[PDB]
Order: C-alpha cells, then sequence, then structure tokens
C-alpha cells in the first residue's frame, strides 16, 4: 500500500492520472520522482523547467555540478540526484527528443531506467516538448517498466485520449 490517490489502473504495475507532476510530488513526497531531462541537465521547460522552478533552482545548481564532474548523460540514460523539496530522489531520465532528430527506438532504453526503482512518480517520456506521440510512449512504458509506476499526465484532454485509446 502506498499514498498515491485517484489513479486509474492500466496494468498490474502501471497507473495513470491527469495531474501536475509538481503538485503531485509536493503532496505525495514520493521516494522517486522522474524528470524528463536532457543530456546537459538544463532544466528550461516542460516537466524539467517546472520541477526545477519548484525547487527554487536548487535542482539546476546540483545538476550543473553533476555535469561539471561527469559530463553529459546519454540519450536513453539517467542519473539519480536529490529530490530536493519534492521527493527523496529525482531520477533524471533522457528520452529522445524528436525535435532534435533523435532515435525514437531509444525510448525503450530510457524507460528501462525505471526498473532500478521499486516505485516511481513519472511523466510520459519523450512526450510534450520532446515531440514524440504520447500514445506510443504509454505503450512503451507499459511494455518496458516492470516496477510500479504512477504516471502524471498534465493535459486533461490528452489524459482522456490516452485512457480511451489504451489497449
Ligand atoms: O513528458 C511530457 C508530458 N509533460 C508533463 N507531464 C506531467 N507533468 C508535467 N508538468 C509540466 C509538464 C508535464 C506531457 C503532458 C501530456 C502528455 C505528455
Ligand atoms: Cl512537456
Amino acid at each position: 500500500v502506498n499514498s498515491f490517490s485517484g489513479y486509474l489502473k492500466l496494468t498490474d504495475n502501471v497507473y495513470i492520472k491527469n495531474a501536475d507532476i509538481v503538485e503531485e510530488a509536493k503532496k505525495v513526497k514520493p521516494t522517486v520522482v522522474v524528470n524528463a531531462a536532457n543530456v546537459y541537465l538544463k532544466h528550461g521547460g516542460g516537466v524539467a523547467g517546472a520541477l526545477n522552478k519548484a525547487t527554487n533552482n536548487a535542482m539546476q545548481v546540483e545538476s550543473d555540478d553533476y555535469i561539471a564532474t561527469n559530463g553529459p548523460l546519454k540519450v536513453g540514460g539517467s542519473c539519480v540526484l536529490s529530490g530536493h523539496n519534492l521527493a527523496k530522489h529525482c531520477l533524471h531520465v533522457v528520452g529522445p527528443n524528436v525535435n532534435k532528430g533523435e532515435d525514437i527506438q531509444l525510448l525503450k532504453s530510457a524507460y528501462e531506467n525505471f526498473n532500478q526503482h521499486e516505485v516511481l512518480l513519472a511523466p510520459l517520456l519523450s512526450a510534450g516538448i520532446f515531440g514524440a506521440d504520447p500514445i506510443h510512449s504509454l505503450r512503451v512504458c507499459v511494455d518496458t517498466v516492470r516496477t510500479n509506476v504512477y504516471l502524471a499526465v498534465f493535459d486533461k484532454n490528452l489524459y482522456d485520449k490516452l485512457v480511451s485509446s489504451f489497449l
């Protein structure tokens, strides 16, 4: 039993809700919140910009030190950093950005990072400003993640479309 509330159950392990991931994280304070990161951990917009703003830029400060030490992530890769005031940990995961010409096949690799954590609050990877089809991202999530994932879909119209089209 966990403290996530109001989610629709899609499969044994995948759950979904129309919600602002920032507001959800502040309420639940989950062990792991997933950020829709880029390889430079530059949290400018989308989920990343919103999560970073909610940390008063502490996420960005921590991320800049991470990059200065380690260099950029790989597309499809991840790193674990602090969750600041939002969660215990933030799993920064880089899905492919179609608006950069990156290989959508890497979306499965990106979701595989979730399997290293028993429970996560997450957005749909590569959706929104990363330019992939959210219906496809949900299919990849369900077919790749085996741990317990609570998906927050900001857009209500998109949320309704994902449920009604879910196979
Ligand atoms: O990952 C892309 C995802 N974006 C967010 N998800 C959850 N919370 C969010 N807060 C700010 C942006 C954001 C899109 C939202 C509708 C479909 C995918
Ligand atoms: Cl977005």
